[PDB]
């Protein structure tokens, strides 16, 4: 039933805008999936019915978290869309629907638990998965669900393809651990800086999209201020319940994550959009200039944070 979709066509428009929000949309967010797909792959990019198994599968593997959960990937994925559309003669097919696929897969089967929490208390994830434990494990997840039967929609296509969209989807899922971010975004400066940049450089490449990748994967300061606030609130229900665990182990969470601290929510919502969130936008707009209405929202955003804290 995923075939008979189709999108309304209020919305045609509105999915093109950065801002849009997936929010209200619940039942057609697969469509709404399959509907990017369409437009910046075309239709028969994949067989249709292996295309619909994939995804719903997708869904079915996103747990009942508060945060990294089925929304999140979906509203990546929206943003990816936006930023392919905005963009689309410098992205050949195989990034198009590599990227398209790994934004929606980026963080599958999340227990909702911080790459440190699993590293700090010996999970057993962070024993295969030793650094970027987290991205490591929604690799394989993603991989994990291609290889069912009725489920490979690469398959038709060259191996040389096909191992080509299986590295470009690992880089991009890796690259939404925001602690190698940082790296990337002050590489990407001085090669902007030095003019030392080079998109026929595969390695160039890989860098500009990981910075797109932590873009999409943050997205969600780039809405509306309604919108922007109520993420917030399934942002911090995630952080909370890892700070509350930690409380039972006796330890004391990072401000981030105690709940009984939420009057400084908004102080620190000031410096996470000066600390990372304006520094991923700006460097995404000098490289790809017509992406500027992300870092507009989000300036806008700042601002409203700002008012929070002065009451004003
Ligand atoms: C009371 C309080 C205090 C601090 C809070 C805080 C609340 N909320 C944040 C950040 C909310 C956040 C985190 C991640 C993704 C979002 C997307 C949208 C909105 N928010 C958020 N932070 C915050 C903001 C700025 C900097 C900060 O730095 C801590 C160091 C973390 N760095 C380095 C280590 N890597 C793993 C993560 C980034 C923490
Ligand atoms: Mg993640
Ligand atoms: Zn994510």
């Amino acid at each position: 039933g995923l075939m008979q979709f189709t999108l309304p066509v209020r919305l045609c428009k509105e999915i093109e805008l950065f801002h849009f929000d997936i929010g209200p949309f619940e039942n057609m967010w697969p469509g709404i999936f399959v509907y990017m797909v369409h437009r910046s792959c075309g239709t028969s990019c994949f067989e249709l019915e292996k295309l619909c198994r994939f995804i719903m599968s997708v869904k079915k593997n996103y747990r009942r978290v508060p945060y990294h959960n089925w929304k999140h990937a979906v509203t990546v994925a929206h943003c990816m869309y936006a930023i392919l559309q905005n963009n689309h003669t410098l992205f050949t097919d195989l990034e198009r629907k590599g990227l398209l696929i790994a934004c929606l897969c980026h963080d599958l089967d999340h227990r909702g638990f911080s790459n440190s929490y699993l590293q700090k208390f010996d999970h057993p994830l962070a024993a295969l998965y030793s650094t970027s434990t987290m991205e490591q494990h929604h690799f394989s997840q993603t991989v994990s669900i291609l290889q069912l039967e009725g489920h490979n929609i690469f398959s038709t296509l060259s191996s040389s393809e096909y191992e080509q969209v299986l590295e470009i989807i690992r880089k991009a899922i890796i690259a939404t651990d925001l602690a190698l971010y940082f790296g990337n975004r002050k590489q990407l400066e001085e090669m902007y800086q030095t003019g030392s940049l080079n998109l026929n450089n595969q390695s160039h490449r890989d860098r500009v999209i990981g910075l797109m990748m932590t873009a999409c994967d943050l997205c969600s300061v780039t809405k509306l201020w309604p919108v922007t606030k109520l993420t917030a609130n399934d942002i911090y229900a995630e952080f909370w319940a890892e700070g509350d665990e930690m409380k039972k182990l006796g330890i004391q969470p990072i401000p981030m994550m105690d709940r009984d601290k939420k009057d400084e929510v908004p102080q620190g919502q000031l410096g996470f959009y000066n600390a990372v969130a304006i520094p991923c936008y700006t460097t995404l707009t000098q490289i790809l200039p017509p992406t500027e209405p992300l870092l507009k929202a989000c300036r806008d955003n700042l601002s409203q944070w700002e008012k929070v804290i002065r009451g004003e």
